[PDB]
C-alpha cells in the first residue's frame, strides 16, 4: 500500500563549518522518484515542468510530497525546482539545495580532529504507512587537490535508511506514528597543516626559549626577563584566540597555552626562592643551573600526561 | 462558545544567545489542534495539505488563527506548513520554525550565569472570548554529552497558560479586552569550561606574579619593573575584551581585571613610598618585605569581598 | 472631506544602536483607525481578516491607505497583519514591525551623551486634503530593571501632529503639497557605568602612574621608563578603540588618549632637559622634583579646561 | 515618436561607504512621469494605485516602464510603490528605495579624500526611439551641522542626459542600439577631523620621540632602546589597520607607519656604526648627536618631499 | 532537432573573494536568443515583456528554458527580466543578476597568487537532444585606472562550449544524458602593492635588526634582548594574521614570520652557548662577531631555496 519513493543526493559543495554552533554548508542536488496515476503527455514524451509551474500542477491535485531535511537550521535557499512527468506514471522532483545543517560536532581534538557531516531527510506529512523510502543513492565529487582545502573528506558517503517513532502524535494509534527517514554521512579530518607550523610549532619555540631564563647570571636579571616572558605568553593567548575557531572548551593549543602560563609562574617561583633558600643569602646557584636541564624535564614529562581524548 | 486550541511545541536547539540585544534562536516545530464543523473529506480518512495549499483552503473559507510568538524578534523563519482535516471536525495546524526571541537577560555572573529561555505564545486577532489555550506540551531533546555544548539545559521546561489584561482597546467593553497566552521556560546554566581553564587561572598567575615585585631589592629594580607589569595587565584587558560577550556592564572577570589595574597602581604607590618615607634616604625595607605577603592578602580580601549578590 | 485616522503606537524594545550609520532598531506594533461607508458583515459583530486576506479585500475596491515610515532605513519587517472591519463603517489596522530607523545623533559626550529615539510617520500618497490624523497616542512599558538596560529612557515618550510641504512637486499645486505627519519622540541617556570603570578609570591610573617617571633617580631611568610608558598608552588605544563604538569624530575618552600621548612627549622633553638645563653637565634636579607635582598638578591644569562639550 | 520621462530623484542618505568593494549606500525616493492615453477616473480627479495594486493595472495593459539603476549592487529595496494615473493622461510613478550603489572610488590620498557619489539610471528595455529621459530633477536637503558628518558635501548635485551606444545588441540595426541615460553626481571630500587628532598626531608625537634615542648614553643604551621603540611602530601598525578603513594600497598614514619603521631601522643603523667606526674602539660622539639633527631633519627634510600625488 | 541557443555574457563587476570558501562575486547581464514558432505581435514590430509579465507567458505556455549556474553558491539575486518577442520566431531573453560563485582557488603563493574566475553555464532540464548551446560571446569592461583595483584582469576572457555526460540517471537511454555547457574563464593576478610594503618590507627590516643581537657587548644584554625581540614577532604575527586573508595553508608571509621566529631561537641557542663553549666559561666571542655576518648570509642563503611551488 505505502508509496516507495527513490532518494539521489548529489554533494557539490560542503563549506563553512561554524564551530560555535555546530553546524555546516552544503550545496547539492536531491533527486526524488515515485509512481502515480498514468498521465496523458503531449506527445508519449516525457513532460518536464520547471519552477513556477510546478505550484499550478498541484492546484490540479498532483502529489508532490514535502521531503524536509530535519537537521537543516532554517529552510535552505532552493534553486531550480522540476517535475519530470512520465506518461506511464512515474514522477520525478529533482531539486537544487543550499542550506546550512546542523550535527554534533566535538572539536576537543583541534587542531587534529574527525568530524561527520551528516544530512536527515524525512517525510514532512505522510508516514512509513503512507511514505517510504525505497533506496537512496548519494554521490560525492572525486577531489584530487585536498592539500589546498581546509577539509579532507576521508572515505564514500555511507547511507541509512530507518523508522522513526514519534511516541507524541495527536492523530492516530495503530502505526499512524512512524516515518521513514533517510540519513547521510560524510566523514572528513582537519587539514592540520597551518595551525601546527603556524600555531603549534612557535609556540614550543616560545615555550622552549623561556627556560633559557635560568641561564642569566644575576637573580636582578632572571626575575625582571620572567616578565617580559609573561607579556609574550599573554601575546600569543592573545594572538591564538583571536585566529582559532571560537569554541566552550579547551583545545590542543589551549592547553600548550595554559601550560606556558604555569612554566613563566613556576620559574618566578623558583628564580625568587633561590635567592632566599640557604643561609649566607646565597643565591642558591646549587640549585639554579642544575635547573637549566632540569625544567626542560620537568615540564616535559609532566606535561607528557595530556592524555585527555 | 469559545473555540479550543491544544498546542504542542517541540524544541530542537537553542543557540546563538545574542548578549548585547538580548537574544537567543529557538529552531523546533509548534503544533496546533482545534475542532470545526465537520466535513467531507475524500474518503473517511483525514485529509493532508501542504504549504502552498493552505492558502487556497484559507480563500474558500478555513478558520485558521494566527498564533503570534510574543516575544519574536521580526517574523520567524516558517520551514514547511500543513493541515491535517479530519471529518469529524478536528483540525490540525503543524509548522516548523527558526525564530530569535527575547528575554531580559542579565549576564553580571558570568561566566557563571544561569538563564531562562523563553517563549510567550497568543493569538493575534481573537480574545479568549473566542480563542483559549486549553493545554501546553513542550518536547526537548536530551543532551548527553553535554560537555561539549555552550549551554547545560538544566531540567525540563515549565509552562503556564495564562491571562492578559490589555488595557488599551478601541474595541467594545463587556469582557472583551483579555487574550490566551502560553509562556514556555526553559532554564540552562552556562559550561564554565573554556573560561576557568583559559580566562580565570593565568588572570591569578598574572595578578599573582605581579606581586612578585617586592622581591626585588633594588628601588630602581622595583619601580621600573612595575610599568612592564601595567602593560601586561591592559595587553590580558585586551584580550579578555576581544573574546568575551560585549556587555554594557562590569562582570566579575572585568572587576578582577580593574583589581588587577589597582593592585599595579597600589604597588606603584608603595614603591615609592618606601623610598622616601624616612630620613637619610634610608629604605624602608621594613614596608617592602612586609609587602611580600601583605598584598597577597589584601588583594585576595578585597577580591574576597566580590560577594555582591 | 479628509478621512480622519487615529494613530496609536506601541513599543516593544528599542536595540541595536549603531553609531556610524546613526540608526537603531525599533519593534512594536502599529493601529490606524478611521471610518468608511458601513458593511454587510457576517453577524453584526465585526469582522476579523488576517495576512494574506488582507490583500484579497484591497482588490475587491477596499481602502486602506499605506502609511509610510518616513526615517526608516529599508522596508520593514512586517510580521502579522490584521484588518477589524465594523459594520457601523469604521476600519482598524494592525500590523507588527520590526525596523531600523535613522535620526541625527551626535555621540560627542560619549559616553555621558543624551540622544533621542525618534519615530516618523506619514501616508505615502495622501495629501491632508485627502488622509489626517486626528490623534497620536504611544504606548511604552515601564522600564524597572533599569539598571541592567544599556539606555535609560527617561520619562514618558513625546508625540507631535503636523504638516508638511513639500515645495518640489510633479502633480499640481493647489494646496495639495501639504501632508499629515506623526513625529514620535522618546529621549534616553546612556549608561555610563561600563566605560567609568572600564575604560576612564584605568586609564587614569595608567595616565597617572606615568608620572611617577620623575621618582627614578637617573636619567637613563626616566628616558628609558617613558619609551615603555608610551607603548602602554598605544597599547591602551587600542584596547578602547576596538572595543568602543566606531565613529568620526573625538569622543571624550578619544582625547583623554591623546592627553596621554602628550603627557609623555612632554615628560620626555622635560627628563631630557633637565639633564642639559644647567651647566657643569649636573642634573638640575630643582627642575625634576618640582615635576614631582608640575605634571600631576600642570597637566591636571591645562587639560582642567576640558570643558570642550 | 518617443515617450518622454521626466525623472525627479530625492536623496535621503548617503552612508556605509564600503571601501574595499568601492560601494555605498543611497536611500532615496524616485519619481518618473510620462503622458499616455487619457483615461477615465472615478470622478474627475486623478487615481491613486498602491504597491500591490500597481501589478494589476500592469495586466490590463498598463504601461510602466522598467527603469534601472545602472550602477547599483543587485536588486535595491524597494520600499513603497504608487502610481498616479491622471485623467489627462500623465501617468506618475513614485517609488522609495534604499540601495547599494558603485563608482569608481581612489582612497590614495586618505584621510584627505573627495569621491564623488554617483547614480546612473537608464530603462532596461525600451531604447531612445522609444522612451528618453527630458529632464532630470534632483533634490538633496542640506547638511549643515555637517561637523557630526563623517563626509562633507561640496555643494548640489550635478546631472548629465545622454546616449549610449551599446555595441552589441542582438536587436535590429537603423539606430536602434541607442539608449537614454541619467547620470547624477554629487561631490564630497572627507573630514580628516578625527585622523588627525587621533592617528596622524600621536604617529607623528611617537615618530618624533623615537630620536630621542640619540640623547642615550651609553651605546648599550642606544641600541637596546630602539628594539623596543620598534616594539612600538609595530604595536601601532596593528592600531591603526584594525581601525582604519581596509584597501588595496598603501594610504598616507600606511607611509607615515613605514618612514617610522625606516627611522628606527636607520638609527639602530647608526647607532651601531658609529660604536666601530674609528680605531682606539673610541666612541664616534662626532657621528651621534649631530645626529640629533640629522634625523630631526633628515626625516622632516626626506619626508617633506613626498610630493607623490 | 535540438534548439539553438546563443548566449552573451556581460560582466560588470567581479569583487568580494572569500578565500576561505573559495568564492567571487559576479555582477552581470546574460542574453539568451533562440528561435521558436513565430508570432502575431502588436504592431508587426517586437514585442517587450519585462518582469512580471513573463511569468504570465510562461503560464500560457511559452517555452523559457530554465538555464542554470553550475558553480554559483545559492540562489543569485535576479535583477530585471526582459522577454523580446520577434515575430519572426526568435526569443530573446536577458536579465540582470548578482551571485556568489565557486571555483578552485590557490592561494599559497599570496600575495602573489593569479586566480582564474570562471562562470559556467548549463540547461536544468533540457540534453543536447533537445537544447544545446550554438555559440558564446563574453563581454568585459576594460578597466583603465587599474592601480587602484585589487585585482588585474589579464587579457579578454576564454571560452568554451563542451557537453557533459551525467551517468546515474533513472531518465532515458537513446542518447538522453549529455548536457550542453558553457564555460567562460577569466584571469586575474593580485595587486602585490600593499603587502609589499606595509607587510613584507618592515618584515624583513625587524627580522634583520633581530640580528644585531650580535654586537651588544654583555651576555646579559643579548639574551634579555632576544625575549623582546621574541615579543616583537609574536606581535607581528598577530598584526599580519589580522589583517591578512583567512587560509587553511601557510603562505609565503607565514613561512617568513616562522624564519623570524627560528632566527630568534637559533640566536637564543648560540649566545646561549658561546658563554659555556669555551672552557672558564670566558664568552666565546670567536664565535660571536662571527655570527654578525654569519646569520645574514645563513638565514639568506638556506632562505633563499624556499622555491616551494
Ligand atoms: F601590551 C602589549 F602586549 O602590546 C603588544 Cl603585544 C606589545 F607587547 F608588543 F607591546
Ligand atoms: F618587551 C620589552 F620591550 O620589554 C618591556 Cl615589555 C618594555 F617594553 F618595558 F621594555
Amino acid at each position: 500500500r505505502p508509496v516507495d519513493v527513490s532518494v539521489s543526493i548529489f554533494i557539490n559543495k560542503i563549506y563553512g563549518v561554524n564551530t560555535l554552533e555546530q553546524t555546516y554548508k552544503v550545496d547539492g542536488y536531491i533527486v526524488a522518484q515515485w509512481t502515480g496515476k498514468p498521465r496523458k503527455t503531449p506527445g508519449d514524451k516525457p513532460l518536464i515542468v520547471e519552477n513556477t509551474q510546478i505550484e499550478r500542477w498541484i492546484n490540479n491535485g498532483l502529489w508532490v510530497p514535502a521531503l524536509e531535511f530535519i537537521n537543516v537550521v532554517g529552510s535552505p535557499d532552493t534553486g531550480n525546482k522540476r517535475l519530470m512527468l512520465f506518461p506511464d506514471g512515474r514522477v520525478i522532483y529533482n531539486a537544487r539545495f543550499l542550506g546550512s545543517f546542523s550535527n554534533d560536532m566535538d572539536f576537543r581534538l583541534f587542531p587534529f580532529d574527525r568530524q561527520q557531516f551528516v544530512l536527515e531527510l524525512e517525510p514532512f506529512s505522510y508516514n512509513n504507512q503512507q511514505l517510504r523510502f525505497s533506496d537512496i543513492q548519494v554521490y560525492t565529487e572525486n577531489i584530487d587537490n585536498e592539500e589546498i582545502d581546509e577539509w579532507w573528506i576521508r572515505g564514500k558517503a555511507s547511507t541509512h535508511i530507518s523508522d522513526i517513532r514519534y511516541d507524541h502524535l495527536s492523530s492516530v494509534q495503530p502505526n499512524q506514528n512512524e516515518f521513514s527517514r533517510i540519513t547521510v554521512r560524510i566523514d572528513a579530518v582537519r587539514n592540520p597543516s597551518y595551525y601546527l607550523w603556524s600555531f603549534i610549532l612557535p609556540l614550543g619555540l616560545i615555550i622552549a626559549a623561556s627556560w633559557s631564563v635560568f641561564w642569566l647570571e644575576s637573580f636582578s636579571e632572571r626575575l625582571q626577563t620572567s616578565f617580559t616572558l609573561m607579556l609574550t605568553v599573554v601575546a600569543y593567548a592573545f594572538y591564538t584566540s583571536n585566529i582559532l575557531p571560537r569554541l566552550p572548551y579547551t583545545t590542543v593549543i589551549d592547553q600548550m597555552i595554559i601550560a606556558g602560563y604555569g612554566s613563566i609562574f613556576a620559574a618566578i617561583l623558583l628564580i625568587i626562592f633561590a635567592h632566599h633558600r640557604q643561609a649566607n643569602g646565597v643565591e642558591d646557584d646549587l640549585l639554579i643551573q642544575r635547573c637549566r636541564l632540569a625544567f626542560p624535564l620537568g615540564f616535559l614529562a609532566i606535561g607528557c600526561v595530556l592524555v585527555i581524548r
